[PDB]
């Protein structure tokens, strides 16, 4: 699509021909008027840059627009009250929404963890790289709970292997 | 003593009063002609500001000073070919000598998981935040091995809040 190539050369504001980590942060915003979130900038770089530039060209942009604007949908989806920020009671909606059985008090924890800003609200930037973060945890958790009942036995070199497999 | 003074007055460049990062990180050799690794100079500092200046005071570097020459002492104890980087060999026996009992082929994974430098090989600076790193991991782990066998058992929630309380 030709209307990915001008928002491409609008991001690309070196004209290298690859939008590098700096240019994608400046090109997004998080509704909070501080810059979006370098580690997930970095994260989502990362996730499309096939060749190792540090940054994407046009080819590998495209799915990196897809990428936010999917993350745009589930944030707004799951954004009721529209405060551009989710809150701890939608959070919940979000997370039991794939599937996750948490208690209410350890969703304090995910929102101290995540939250940039002190409001107890998570951010867009913030919220992308909280579901990237629990995604992974719980894929490395699949691979130890052979059962499926939600619990782990390890021995503390399986356990070290698992905190090292996280990268 | 004065001997500190003088090593303080030549690390604080800036004259400030106060060693930042950057001060303490060109003060500091890893025997490899590269810098000495970030993460373990903003360890090794937070460790010792009491205040939150991202940096050190006189006060402070004395056991900042301290904590370094410790590690020398400890680096070189193990260091027993000499050659300015901890082997796998010396990883074994630096670990197996504080009371770590973990398998041979687990070895390789911490060392590729410290070494900045590609060759196998732990250098002083990579030590140091390896060390730290695997403290921390052992004092968590205690916290849910409730009977001392080296074995925990952990519910999906509980295995969230463990990785989450490494920080
Ligand atoms: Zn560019
Ligand atoms: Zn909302
Ligand atoms: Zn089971
Ligand atoms: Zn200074
Ligand atoms: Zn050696
Ligand atoms: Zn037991």
């Amino acid at each position: 699509q030709s209307f990915l190539w001008n928002v491409f050369q609008r991001v690309d504001k070196d004209r290298s021909g690859v939008i590098s980590d700096t240019e994608l942060q400046q090109a997004l915003s998080n509704g909070t008027w501080t810059p979006f979130n370098p580690v997930t900038v970095r994260s989502i770089i990362s996730m499309f840059d096939r060749e190792n530039k540090a940054g994407v060209n046009f080819s590998e942009f495209t799915g990196v627009w897809k990428y936010i604007t999917d993350w745009q949908n589930v944030f707004r989806t799951y954004d009721r009250d529209n405060s551009g920020m989710i809150d701890k009671n939608e959070l919940k909606q979000a997370l039991s929404g794939a599937g996750y059985r948490l208690s209410d008090q350890f969703h304090d924890i995910l929102i101290r963890k995540f939250d940039r800003q002190g409001r107890g609200q998570i951010a867009f930037d913030d919220f992308i790289q909280g579901c990237i973060v629990l995604q992974r945890l719980t894929d490395i958790f699949r691979r130890y709970d052979t059962d499926q009942d939600g619990w782990i036995q390890v021995s503390y070199e399986q356990y070290l292997s698992m905190v090292f497999s996280i990268v």
